[PDB]
């Protein structure tokens, strides 16, 4: 029988509260108070809730400094074009600057202009069903805490800075938030096998996919985007690269602890909007 699934935006409300050791903020109580005040109120939110806001404390700024310093070095040479040309409109309308961490809250408001993508404050790790669940309504489950200030270029756990840099200017971009969304609505009460695949293709697209523009390679992987030594190495010549292939990608390991082995290359947006349309039909 076909599992559950939600069928209007609402119905993320009773899947999105379905939620280390080497952390840097393991053995710190404060860190700990502070993650678990972002859990609760990412559990306690419900659709249509403005996202609560929140006063980030001096050293969180200023991590977020240090990452948005460093990594804004890079985008002009290894970003693509359209992660550039939305960037500058968050630090515009949203107050993207080293010195404020931007809010959940005012970058849903931009997005759901943009191309109807909004923000859902998540605790932790969703399933994969459940997180691809959201794109199909052009939802994006996004973390609200941020890194341990001991480490600021600490990145095997996905913080606010990731999303915040990695994912957000891309979710302003129609055609990929419409490449996003397809996935998201591929998933839907699909086999266990199928959200699997799914959740691997995402993973070498959304988060560590590369694009080929004017002859270059680019990166417009969140993951990449949002980590300042990897972001390096991808285009550098010791990363191997292979072609955007769904039946081929969806095979592929998702590792966390390090580098990845190997980066896909999809041609554009449109075209690995088109080759994820072949293989769904596929595995559903
Ligand atoms: C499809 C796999 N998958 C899943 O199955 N469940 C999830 O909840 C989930 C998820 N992928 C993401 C996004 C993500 C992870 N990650 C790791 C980096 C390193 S960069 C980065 N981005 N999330 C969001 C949770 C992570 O904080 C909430
Ligand atoms: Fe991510």
């Amino acid at each position: 029988s076909v599992p559950w699934f939600p069928k209007k935006i609402s119905d993320l409300d009773h899947c999105a509260n379905r939620v280390d050791a080497d952390h840097p903020g393991f053995k710190d109580n404060v860190y700990r108070k502070r993650r678990k005040y972002f859990a609760d109120l990412a559990m306690n939110y419900k659709h249509g809730d403005p996202i609560p806001k929140v006063e980030f404390t001096e050293e969180e700024i200023k991590t977020w400094g240090t990452v948005f310093q460093e990594l804004n070095k890079l985008y002009p040479t290894h970003a693509c074009r359209e992660y550039l040309k939305n960037l500058p409109l968050l630090s515009k309308y949203c107050g993207y600057r080293e010195d404020n961490i931007p809010q959940l809250e005012d970058v849903s408001n931009f997005l759901k202009e943009r191309t109807g993508f909004s923000i859902r404050p998540v605790a932790g790790y969703l399933s994969p069903r459940d997180f691809l669940s959201g794109l199909a309504f052009r939802v994006f489950h996004c973390t609200q805490y941020v890194r341990h200030s001991s480490d600021p270029f600490y990145t095997p756990e996905p913080d606010t800075c990731h999303e915040l840099l990695g994912h957000v200017p891309l979710l302003a971009e129609p055609s990929f938030a419409q490449f996003s969304q397809e996935i998201g609505l591929a998933s839907l009460g699909a086999s266990e096998e199928a959200v699997q695949k799914l959740a691997t293709c995402y993973f070498f697209t959304v988060e560590f996919g590369l694009c080929k523009q004017d002859g270059q390679l680019r990166v417009f992987g969140a993951g990449l985007l949002s980590s300042i030594s990897e972001l390096k190495h991808a285009l550098s010549g010791h990363a191997k690269v292979k072609p955007f292939d769904p039946k081929i990608t969806c095979k592929q390991e998702c590792l966390i602890t390090t580098f990845q082995d190997v980066y896909f290359v999809s041609e554009s947006f449109e075209d690995a909007k088109e080759k994820m349309r072949e293989f769904t039909k596929t595995i559903k």
